[PDB]
């Protein structure tokens, strides 16, 4: 598609792309959360994170708490 869909929640999460914090990632996460194994809207309604660009919020939140 391509006509009526523009990004939003991003906006504040800009800041994000290099630094997912506890409260930002609240935002990636739930809809990563909200869409099981999706890498497509998570990244699509904060357009400054992409799909393959994401992969920054998952390797990030584990490299100190490790939570894996």
């Amino acid at each position: 598609n391509g006509l009526m869909a523009d990004p939003m929640k991003v906006y504040k999460d800009r800041q994000v792309m290099n630094m997912w914090s506890e409260q930002e990632k609240e935002t990636f996460r739930e809809k990563f959360m909200q869409h099981p194994k999706n890498f497509g809207l998570i990244a699509s309604f904060l357009e400054r994170k992409t799909v393959a660009e994401c992969v920054l919020y998952y390797y990030l939140t584990k490299k100190n708490e490790n939570y894996k």
